């Protein structure tokens, strides 16, 4: 009755060190197998990277910078390892695919897929549970949409958004993202603004676009001074975090023809 989403590459570094040294293929598909039989999922869809956020680089040509640095920085031996477990991955990922619809597309986001496939067929299962480690994937919860972390064992519901993200809706945490931005993903964000602040800030004003319709907004602390200089960065955050909004663009970035491909494999799935 439900669908599940598997973030693939995600799931991949499950075991990251033990699956650079030795092949994992089989127990990774039994995993997936696993999963799907412990959220009762008539559909199972597994996603994986390949290459760079295409949309997001346009926008940003620093995204994941600091990723890349620390990419260009490994000993040789480092590499190799890594250039073990991404050919043990794509075995994984062969494997997978003669058992469940499995998906790459270069230049696009995993998140980007999985978002896209939630607006596309979501409405067909009773819940959809997204399996993935990323609180980036909570701008998808609704009251259908939860998500399954390995690393934190926890299962992310919209009821519980307070506590895990420090606001009480979807809208509220992708705004708050943009104004915080993200050190992992070399987005900066707002001088002086913790969650606490920018929960209070976006409950005053309203979501992100109203806040840029707003500025100046009043005030004399330093933080508001700092979110009245930062028109920009709100706009671009926003386009960076907005995953729901602009999924669809972030695919079309690398060809409409590529979109519509996505598009008719997924309805088939569905149907
Ligand atoms: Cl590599
Ligand atoms: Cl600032
Ligand atoms: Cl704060
Ligand atoms: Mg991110």
């Amino acid at each position: 009755r439900n669908l599940m989403i598997v973030d693939g590459t995600n799931l991949g570094f499950r075991f990251k060190h033990n699956n650079s040294k030795k092949p994992f293929a089989s127990s990774y598909v039994s995993t997936i197998q696993s999963l799907a039989k412990s959220y009762s999922a008539r559909t199972t869809i597994v996603l994986g990277d390949k290459g760079k956020s295409v949309f997001r680089l346009e926008h940003l040509p620093e995204y994941k910078g600091n990723r890349d640095e620390k990419y260009a920085q490994r000993t040789e031996e480092e590499k190799a390892l890594d250039e073990q477990f991404f050919e043990y991955l794509k075995d994984a990922f062969e494997l997978c695919k003669t058992t469940f619809p499995t998906f790459t597309i270069r230049g696009v986001e995993a998140d980007d897929m999985a978002a896209y496939i939630v607006k596309l067929i979501g409405h067909l299962y009773d819940h959809v549970w997204l399996i993935s480690t990323k609180g980036d994937w909570d701008t998808l919860l609704t009251d259908k949409v939860s998500r399954f972390s390995f690393t934190t064992r926890r299962e992310y519901h919209l009821r519980d958004m307070y506590e895990h993200h420090n606001v009480d809706d979807v809208e509220q945490f992708i705004s708050l993202k943009a104004i915080m931005g993200d050190l992992g993903d070399n987005i900066r964000g707002v001088e002086g603004i913790g969650a606490k602040r920018g929960y209070n800030i976006i409950r005053e004003f309203g979501n992100v676009l109203d806040i840029i319709d707003q500025l100046p907004l009043p005030g004399k602390q330093k933080y508001i001074q700092n979110l009245n200089a930062s028109e920009e960065l709100l706009f671009r955050n926003l386009i960076l975090v907005d995953l729901p909004t602009y999924c669809v663009d972030a695919i079309a970035a690398v060809g409409q023809d590529v979109l519509d491909k996505f598009t008719k494999d997924i309805l088939e799935i569905a149907e």
